[PDB]
């Protein structure tokens, strides 16, 4: 599981 | 599982 | 499973 | 599990 | 488990 | 477990 | 009399390569796969085994 | 009389490489995978085994 | 009489490499994977074993 | 009479490398993986064993 | 008569490397993984064992 | 007559390296992992054992 | 309001040049004259005067 | 309002040139004259004066 | 308001040049003249005067 | 308001030059003249005067 | 308000030069003349006077 | 308000130079003339006077 | 005057 | 005057 | 006057 | 006057 | 006057 | 006057 949001 | 959103 | 949305 | 948000 | 937020 | 926030 | 066996060969050689790459902006975005870029001026020899340059496999699943 | 076996060879050789790269902005974003960049002027030999340069595999799953 | 076996060879050699890299901004972001960058002027030899340069695997899962 | 076996070889050699890198800003961000950068002017030989340069594995999980 | 076995070789050698790196700002941020940077002018030989340069593994988990 | 075995070799040698590094600001931040920087002009030989230069492992968990 | 006079110009600029010259044998023989060779990657500006690059005059005689 | 006079120009610029010259044997023989060779990637600007690149004159005689 | 006169210019600039010269044998023989070789990566500006790079005059005679 | 006169310029600048020269044998033979070799990475500015780089004159005779 | 005259300029600057020269044999033989070799990474400014780099004159005769 | 005259300039500067010179044999033989060799990493400024680097004159004769 | 014989 | 013989 | 003979 | 013989 | 014999 | 014999 991986996540990488740019906001 | 992977995710990578740019918002 | 992979996802890659640009918004 | 990893996470890396830029806000 | 890892986390790395820049805000 | 690791955490590394820049605020 | 002289015998040459497998001799004076060149096998897997690169020479005399000039390269210029002006690129204002490069972006790689990779999710869950493999990406290979820019492999330049590479030379290889194998004996008795498989040999790969810049090969990519997105994933291997064998459940 | 002279015998040469496997001799005077060049095997896996790189020479005389000039490279310039002006790049104002490089970005790599990698999630859960593999990225390989910029592999330049590489030389290899193997004997009795597989040889890989710039190979990438995104994941191996064998549950 | 002279015998040469496996002699005077060049095997896995790099020489005479000039490189310039002007890059105003480099960013690598890696989550949960492998990233390899910039491998330059590398030479290897192996005997009786697999040899890898700049190889990347994102993960290996064998639960 | 002379015998040469495995002699006068060059095996895994690098010489004569000039490199310049002007980079105004480098950033590496790594979460939970492996990053390898800048590997320059490297030479190796192995015998009877696997040999890796700049190899990266993001993780190994075997629960 | 003369016998040379395994003699006069060069094996794993680096010489004549010039390098310049102007970098206004370097940042590494590492969380829970491995980062390798800047490995320069490295030479190695092994016999009867695996040899690694600049290898990185993010973690090994075997619960 | 003369016998040379394993003799006059160079094995794992570095010489003639010039390096300059102008860096206005270096920062390393490491949480819970491994970071390796700046490994320069290193030479090694091993016999009968594995040899690692600049290897990094983020952690090893075997509960 | 803004005025730019003679501004933001590029005037006599060279950048991003890669050149390789493998030449097994160069000979110059000069008797009583001028020889110019190899002028590479040269940039000049003059103001209020004649400008010459790689100019050759074999002799000037004004008895 | 903005006025640009003579601004943002490029005047005498060269960029992005890659050149390779393999020449087994070069010979120059000069007797009593001028020879110019190899002028590569040259850029110039002049103001208020004559500009010459790679000009050659064998002799000037004005007795 | 802002005025720029002669400002932000580049005038006589060279950057990002990689050059390699493998030459097994160079010979210069000069009798009674001028020889110029190898002028590389040169940048100049003059004001109010003649400017010359790699200029050769075999002789000046004014008896 | 701001005034820039002759400001923020670059005038006679060289940066980021990598050069390699492998030359097995150099010979210069000079009799009664001038020889100039190898001028590399040179930058100059002059004001109110003539400026020369790598200029050669074989002789000046004014009896 | 701000005035800049002749300010923030770069005038005659060299930076970031890497050079390697492997030369098995150099010979200079000079009889009665001038020889200039190897001028590398030189920067100059003059004001109100002529400026010369690597200039050579074989002789000046004015009897 | 601020006035800058001739300020914040760089004028005749060299920095960040790496040089390596492997030369098995250097010979200079000079009879009756001038020889200049090896001038490296030199910076100069003059005001109100002629400035010379690596200038050679074989002789001056004025009987 | 100039001359250049190869013999 | 110049001369350059190869013999 | 200049000369350059090979003999 | 200059000379450069090979003999 | 100059001479430079190689023999 | 100069001379430079190699023999």
């Amino acid at each position: 599981v991986a996540a990488a949001e740019k906001t």
